[PDB]
């Protein structure tokens, strides 16, 4: 009986197995627009893909994973709110049932169709599992997505998702340039909060950039076709893998943008 995403092991279940499900610093959150404040202080994000190595495409059984080489300084992220450097280690999606929602953040209460995740560790702690009993140990960069006009650059990830239906499936995936799933703007927010799936650590810096990218319905109606469920199991299509929203506490959002 492990977590997931179901009426008997969903996120309101999560809190039993991992505590800090109610802590002080949870994500994701509401980012209510007009309360976050613009700080001219937060610096233009730096993004350098270029020279990012992709290897291999992971059904996980909650969502899919697309995993970079990161044992050397190939494709990182700084700047922003962050201090020092940050590796990129692999990106997934939280998706939902039907268009209107599927996101994890939320924008005054508006729910997008997904969520995109670029995940990155902090490279003064030297690796990932040390990373993530930090406060400071991980940058998330969240992108919104929309149904509309196809996204071009994530067809190549759609059109291996039939390989990797089912819970536990790799395939290699190699040569993906992550650079083509970023919107034109890197205008964003920024807050600290957690992992938003066990164990939800309290580590991580979150980038949520406010223009959304758009992608064909026939895009997310792939990822729909997923399954959590393992090879021969009872299909269970991979769809609301996504945590609502949880409370801001004693936080403050912060706008790079006026
Ligand atoms: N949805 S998201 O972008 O917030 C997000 C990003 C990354 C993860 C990482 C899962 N991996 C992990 O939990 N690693 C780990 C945990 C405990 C020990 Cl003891 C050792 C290693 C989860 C959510
Ligand atoms: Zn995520």
């Amino acid at each position: 009986h492990h977590w997931g995403y179901g009426k008997h092991n969903g996120p309101e279940h999560w809190h039993k197995d991992f505590p800090i499900a109610k802590g002080e610093r949870q994500s994701p959150v509401d980012i209510d627009t007009h309360t976050a404040k613009y700080d001219p202080s937060l610096k233009p994000l730096s993004v350098s893909y270029d020279q990012a190595t992709s290897l291999r495409i992971l059904n996980n059984g909650h969502a899919f994973n697309v995993e970079f080489d990161d044992s050397q300084d190939k494709a990182v992220l700084k700047g922003g709110p962050l201090d020092g450097t940050y590796r990129l280690i692999q990106f997934h999606f939280h998706w939902g049932s039907l268009d209107g929602q599927g996101s994890e953040h939320t924008v005054d209460k508006k729910k997008y169709a997904a969520e995109l995740h670029l995940v990155h560790w902090n490279t003064k702690y030297g690796d990932f599992g040390k990373a993530v009993q930090q406060p400071d140990g991980l940058a998330v960069l969240g992108i919104f997505l929309k149904v509309g006009s196809a996204k071009p650059g994530l067809q190549k990830v759609v059109d291996v998702l039939d390989s990797i239906k089912t819970k536990g499936k790799s395939a290699d995936f190699t040569n993906f340039d992550p650079r083509g799933l970023l919107p034109e703007s890197l205008d964003y927010w920024t807050y600290p909060g957690s992992l938003t799936t066990p164990p939800l650590l309290e580590c991580v810096t979150w980038i949520v950039l406010k223009e959304p990218i758009s992608v064909s319905s026939e895009q997310v109606l792939k990822f729909r076709k997923l399954n959590f469920n393992g090879e021969g199991e009872p299909e269970e299509l991979m769809v609301d893998n996504w945590r609502p929203a949880q409370p801001l506490k004693n936080r403050q959002i912060k706008a790079s943008f006026k």
